[PDB]
């Protein structure tokens, strides 16, 4: 809406379906000051004739605005060195295989989440770790927990920021209890995994896949449901909606969730930010490239679950 006066019904329209609250009577109608311009960040980003267009709203008063501290908040700090090197690897060849399968139709993926005012999204990867790697052989259904392997897990901190080597690699001799038995509020001071039930979530031998390799990446993508790490590019893709990317991005990985999704020109995911970006739990990185680091850290390296 081009006229000034009309714009005023969204904020009834928009806030009704993901969320109604604010700040208060001064300080939230500034949420309305830098979402203004929300339009002008696409209008043409979108006439862009590339490959990569992605849509508006999950909150345009989110994008560069500290808001950006939220989304890509954990991990950083000091390096997330990888690669345990040796036991993550070998015994494959080569491919004479389809680089197309879903989970978007077999329906291997558990509703995602929204949590709250930190992110220790670090920990979300780790809950998916698992939460598919069940009917690999077994055929066994629900999910794990989370705020467990956030509360457990003292070798780091989740929020402000959060470690992502061991939330799955410290997951054989402790365990973890299931999401219903243990939703979480903001944090968990009294971390309980010999507290919480029992015995449940046990692993077996972590198996990263090749680093900085957009190669056998793709067993971990149809065999296992992929979990590398990205570029949580606190800007542009921080209203992503849809489409296939090749971005503005920036390799140095920020975010490290579930990978499932691979296809021709095309690939799946999960992104447990909501029910509006990286399409209602989704995106898709531009296969079949020429760049290793390329663009939004992917292809360099994960640590997916293989059953012992």
């Amino acid at each position: 809406l081009t006229s000034t006066e009309r714009l005023i019904q969204l904020f009834e329209s928009w806030m009704l379906k993901h969320n109604k609250i604010y700040k208060n009577i001064d300080e939230k109608i500034y949420r309305f000051e830098i979402f203004k311009d929300n339009l002008k960040y696409i209008d043409e980003t979108n006439k862009k004739n590339n490959s990569y267009w992605l849509g508006l709203n999950v909150f345009a008063d989110m994008s560069n605005d500290e808001f950006k501290e939220k989304y890509t908040g954990s991990i950083a700090g000091n390096y997330t060195t990888t690669e345990l090197s040796y036991e993550e690897v070998l015994n494959d060849g080569d491919v004479n295989i389809p680089e197309y399968v879903d989970w978007r139709q077999k329906g291997a993926v558990t509703p995602v989440k929204n949590q709250g005012s930190c992110g220790s999204a670090w920990a979300f990867s780790a809950v998916s770790t698992i939460e598919s790697i069940i009917k690999i052989r077994t055929g066994n259904l629900n999910e794990y927990s989370e705020q467990e392997l956030l509360d457990c897990d003292r070798r780091s901190y989740g929020c402000n920021g959060g470690y992502p080597w061991s939330a799955l690699q410290l997951v054989a001799q402790y365990g973890i209890h299931y999401r219903n038995t243990y939703p979480y509020e903001g944090v968990q001071r009294y971390c309980r995994s010999r507290e919480k039930g029992p015995y449940a979530a046990k692993t077996d031998g972590v198996r990263q896949v090749q680093p900085y390799n957009e190669g056998a990446l793709l067993y971990s993508i149809a065999n296992q449901p992929v979990s590398v790490v990205l570029e949580a590019a606190g800007k542009d893709f921080q209203l992503y909606r849809g489409g296939i990317f090749v971005g503005p991005c920036g390799n140095k990985v920020d975010h490290a969730v579930a990978a499932v999704g691979y296809g021709p020109n095309y690939i799946l995911i999960r992104n447990s930010w909501g029910t509006g970006w990286g399409e209602n739990g989704y995106i898709r990185i531009k296969r079949g490239t020429g760049n290793s680091y390329g663009v939004c850290g992917l292809y360099t390296s994960s640590f997916y679950p293989v059953k012992n």
